[PDB]
């Protein structure tokens, strides 16, 4: 789960957030008397970008309760009270921000309209301590009704090399690692076009790589810091032996090095494609 001072400055989206989440849900006293903040916001942009972590990151920081839920899981499944089940418990708690993902799945039929109707209402219903937070892949898809609900609309890039970079990092975490700051940033660099998400499935296709040189190993060497790494045929003090008779104690804890994460970045390539940025970009024409 990521942390709000972990997050990127997002080309404006950070700040964004800042100034229509945090301040007015953290500050309600702020907006007391002849002013008022505005209601409904959609966040947009390429998939993989991880907009629902985002969004709880944003509830965190204003201090604030987190009711996430998917429109496709909503109308892809058995409902409409489940919709109604959900602003009761935030009204319960506020104040409090009510994530919908995937409001795309709302537009398509049958189902899709019961649903569209119920969060048509509650929304209206809404409006002060409940922030909506809706999110979509597909603003183009977006049925006018739904985005009239959202006057606020906050875009989300893909990262850039600071934010891909910091994404190695977290994604890695506590494991053994013998890497260099400099080595994540060829990372970052190597990753242009991929999504936070992307950066996911090959860190934790890097990460079985140790292991998997462990298994398909058939000698070991004692490297004696008896502790015993993988080796070939006949290298220096190689030994033909079973991995699964070594010793817990015995057996050399490999390091992470760079090229586990190469062959993973040379398989995985980039979900979103340049033509898919550019039907984003028109929605902030016109929309933004």
């Amino acid at each position: 789960n990521v942390k709000w001072e972990d997050v990127a400055g997002l080309e404006g989206a950070k700040e964004a957030l800042k100034e229509a989440v945090i301040l007015p849900v953290k500050f309600p006293h702020l907006f007391k008397g002849n002013r008022k903040p505005t209601s409904g916001i959609l966040l947009y942009g390429p998939p993989g970008t991880g907009k629902s972590y985002l969004a709880k990151a944003v509830a965190t920081e204003a201090n604030s309760t987190f009711f996430s839920v998917s429109s496709s899981d909503l109308v892809s499944k058995w409902s409409e009270k489940l919709v109604k089940q959900l602003f009761a418990m935030a009204r319960e708690n506020k104040p409090s921000i009510i994530f919908i993902d995937q409001v795309d799945a709302l537009t398509g039929s049958e189902a899709s309209r019961r649903i569209k109707t119920e969060l048509l209402v509650q929304m209206n219903g809404v409006g002060q301590g409940v922030l909506v937070l809706g999110a979509t892949n597909i603003p183009w898809q977006l049925d006018s009704a739904i985005r009239r609900r959202f006057e606020r609309r906050i875009y989300i890039p893909l990262p850039d090399l600071a934010a891909r970079t910091t994404m190695f990092e977290i994604n890695v975490g506590d494991t053994p690692s013998v890497l260099t700051k400099e080595d994540y940033r060829t990372l970052g660099a190597m990753t242009e076009g991929y999504s936070g998400s992307d950066i996911a499935v090959v860190v934790k296709d890097a990460l079985m790589q140790p292991i998997r040189k462990i298994q398909s190993a058939t000698h070991f060497k004692d490297v004696s810091t008896r502790k015993l790494t993988p080796s070939s045929p006949g290298d220096d003090g190689a030994i033909e032996m079973s991995w699964t008779d070594i010793e817990a104690d015995e057996l050399k804890e490999p390091d992470l090095t760079i090229k586990d994460f190469l062959k993973a970045i040379k398989s995985t390539r980039p979900t979103v494609n340049e033509d898919d940025l550019l039907k984003q970009e028109q929605f902030t024409r016109d929309f933004g």
